């Protein structure tokens, strides 16, 4: 349907809760998982990709996995333009 | 030459969400990220000094719903060129 | 495709404390460490689901008498390649 | 007029106060820019060189700059003999 | 005797004390020094091996004598098998 | 074999003010700084008994009007060769 294309966010402090997050998100919608980035302090951000229903989706299961293990402190869906869809995701 | 622009946050999601609005207008482009530890992050733009206030000030808006806002700044005429007064590393 | 545990600690030496509990059977094998800074540690192996849930068992009550226990979790069954559910450079 | 050769540094909890920093000290005398050091925990050192009054008077307007945009934790001047002035610097 | 191989840890916050206790172990027991590791936030944790009997009394020498320096957060001697007893430790 | 010194502050600024003081006598020399997070930096340097304990005093005397002393300690004689009993990667 080409509809609007997503980035999602899950962002815990503590990987295994991240790594729960990861597995929920790609278990629940039909995203596909960009990876993980650290920034210290035991945060842990875990980002996919896909259309903004499946990524709403997927956060929002993602994160209620994350929280069942661990502490979730941000979750959030940034619609994105068709291209260049990565290009704001950090080097 | 042209001016500098910083949006600093606690946590990356509120920092990609910050230079998600940062970069939304044309004559704005992203110098990058940069993580300092205590998980804060920076996002510097560049451009005009029109462009990179209203950068920032969208940056700030968009990333304190999502997170806490550490600091925002605009350097109108960085008085170095500014590849020296970044600091080495700046992942775009 | 077969199960995944962790066990995440609050410094090195619990952590180490736990994967050694977690190796000592022999249809466990460790995956490696993870440090994500604020005294963060996690150990990561891999197995058949019950192999795994008595490692990870093993481990958080090994380590709990070291240091403190951040996280224990088992995935039983990883929805996708579990080398693409990890995240990179996981030091074995 | 050959005078004594200082080391400065302006040290911040934040890069935005440090970049500040930076661009304030270059700004206010005839000192040059070393460079940055992270040291992790958010702190972040902005060092320059010069002379011992242009360093003393370019650290108080780099701090005082930082001041108004984030968190000063450390202003000092060092001086320096006129050889080996960046030697006690970190790699 | 062929006794049981053991792993040393004493896990300090700040290096000086964790310097001081890879020496004090090293000073005190026949024990030889696998190396420093660091996971930020201050933690450095310092490893030795050898016979159990010489292990325990290596980790209690330097813990005691970290102890005097600076913070000491966890001390514990881990008896492992003869063969590949540096295998469990982090790459 | 000769003795080793370690002045350790929280901040950059009271450990390369530290640095400053301990190789400001002759037979003194400078090993080098080590990070480990949190803000604790860690000069160290190596000499004879004497001018390693004068230059520890002088260190630790200089960085606490900078910032915060975390630690000063002097080993008089190193039980292992001081390139083994220090960690690897200290940044002159």
């Amino acid at each position: 349907h080409h509809q609007q294309e997503a980035l999602g966010m899950v962002e815990t402090k503590g990987l295994t809760a991240a790594i729960e997050a990861a597995d929920a998100m790609v278990a629940s919608a039909n995203v596909m998982l960009v990876g993980y980035e650290k920034i210290g302090s035991g945060l842990v951000t875990v980002i996919v990709r896909g259309d903004v229903g499946a990524v709403k989706a997927a956060t929002d299961a993602g994160a209620a996995a994350a929280r069942n293990v661990g502490e979730v402190k941000a979750v959030h869906v940034i619609p994105r333009p068709h291209t260049d869809v990565e290009k704001i995701l950090p080097k």
